[PDB]
């Protein structure tokens, strides 16, 4: 079975209207299709999202709410704030519209795994992971990668949750904080003061969920190998230990070198052993996007991913196309790793791995 691709021109214009990530999903498309990539996959519309799928998570009063404040993009509503709207999210005009375009993407995608369409479904301007049941948060107003989780769910027992964004995905592990059918596994930097400041590796969940989520705090610059090793050690036991039927995979390439946020030192080489890694395991698989914000690096991430789904080598250089000028200065492929410190000590990682299969010890069944 190919892999889903999930797309259309008009999903790809209203996800090119974020603020945050403007013409980005445009950027994405017109890389992989200048590969010639979407001829090698099952080309599949989105549903948008309807009020019950996206309530499957979020309260019906802040569905209500961004509902009302996208009729005319009332910035200025006195609930918005309770509802987390104002400043990383504004309430602009037809947000509500995005929102459910971008959850109905990523549920449209599982429901294809769910159907046996494919083993790999792929929505890469989803992964919106910090988003809360009544809350907006870090750019995202509605959480789609639990919605495709919950979608996953009428099916698959046990789901894995695999988050390799440079941010901790704490919106997904609230939601399954006390369930031991999820297991959430975030790789993410983790430093007093930087965003959203959880997910130690002290954090596993709660309840019936203690050990079923997984944290791995990771300082900055850290590059291939040593990323790839860690993730590896983690998903190997996290594999043995909860045996999950389905994955869920958000793949932010704001970890990449050359993003403005400038704190991992990643090349697209290093995830795609990750996710290599994690398509051997031959389960349903949905791949979403995340955070990303050198344009360029974003699409020659996930083009590359792409390619590494398909078991493609792609050439090196950017084929000619729309945005072939934003290629500079080297108009290839490749990204070169800053010439940055690794402050990562070999001492407190493996510590941390320590405490990681001491907390898998703990998962049963
Ligand atoms: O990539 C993301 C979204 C990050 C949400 C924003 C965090 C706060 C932040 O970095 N704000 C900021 C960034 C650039 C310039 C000014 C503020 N999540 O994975
Ligand atoms: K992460
Ligand atoms: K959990
Ligand atoms: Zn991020």
């Amino acid at each position: 079975l190919v892999p889903v691709y999930i797309y259309s021109p008009e999903y790809v214009s209203m996800c090119d209207s974020l603020a945050k990530i403007p013409k980005r999903a445009s950027m994405v498309h017109s890389l992989t299709e200048a590969y010639a990539l979407h001829k090698q996959m099952r080309i599949v519309k989105p549903k948008v999202a309807s009020m019950e799928e996206m309530a499957t998570f979020h309260t019906d009063a802040y569905l209500q709410h961004l509902q009302k404040v996208s009729q005319e993009g009332d910035d200025d509503h006195p609930d918005s704030i309770e509802y987390g709207l104002g400043y990383d999210c504004p309430a602009t005009e037809g947000i509500f519209d995005y929102a459910a375009a971008i959850g109905g993407a990523t549920i449209t995608a599982a429901q294809c795994l769910i159907d046996g369409m494919c083993k790999v479904a792929i929505n890469w301007s989803g992964g919106w992971h910090h988003a809360k049941k009544d809350e907006a948060s870090g750019f995202c107003y509605l959480n789609d990668a639990v919605l495709g989780i919950l979608r996953l769910r009428r099916k698959f027992e046990r789901i894995l949750y695999v988050d390799l964004d440079l941010h901790h995905g704490d919106g997904v592990e609230d939601a399954f904080s006390f369930t031991s059918k999820v297991m959430t596994v975030s790789l993410h930097k983790f430093s007093p003061g930087f965003f959203p400041g959880t997910g130690d590796v002290s954090d596993v969940g709660l309840g019936k969920g203690r050990y079923y989520s997984v944290n791995v705090p990771i300082q900055d610059g850290i590059q291939d190998e040593k990323y790839y090793q860690i993730c590896e050690s983690v998903l190997k036991e996290v594999y043995q230990a909860f045996n999950p039927k389905a994955v869920v995979l958000q793949l932010g390439a704001d970890t990449i070198a050359g993003d403005p946020m400038c704190s991992f030192n990643m090349t697209p080489v290093g995830i795609g052993k990750c996710l290599k890694y994690i398509l051997q395991w031959q389960l349903a698989t949905l791949i979403l996007g995340g955070g990303g914000y050198n344009l360029a690096n974003t699409a020659r991430c996930w083009t590359y991913l792409t390619g590494v789904i398909l078991g493609k080598t792609l050439s090196s250089e950017i084929p000619d196309h729309e945005f072939f000028t934003a290629y500079g200065p080297d108009y290839v492929l490749e990204i070169t790793p800053s010439c940055r410190p690794d402050r990562n000590e070999p001492h407190r990682i493996q510590q941390i791995l320590n405490y990681i299969k001491g907390n898998l010890k703990h998962v049963v069944i």
